[PDB]
């Protein structure tokens, strides 16, 4: 998906609790379980790639961060 699109999907889950800037993780299990479902199958590396990607270390992910993420458990 374009980052257009990606950033509207990420805002719809963001604007749940919080921060409307930030997505934690629980936010992010439920954005790629309705959105990216196939993205949640086999083995997963969604802590890593979290636990990597939020580097404040406070259980959240910026939209630049939530796009690497989808990158990079995409391959
Ligand atoms: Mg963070």
């Amino acid at each position: 998906k374009s980052p257009e699109e990606l950033k509207g999907i990420f805002e719809k889950y963001a604007a749940k609790e919080g921060d409307p800037n930030q997505l934690s993780k629980e936010e992010l299990k439920l954005l790629l379980q309705t959105e990216f479902p196939s993205l949640l199958k086999g083995p997963s590396t969604l802590d890593e790639l979290f636990e990597e990607l939020d580097k404040n270390g406070d259980g959240e992910v910026s939209f630049e961060e939530f796009q690497v993420l989808v990158k990079k458990i995409s391959q």
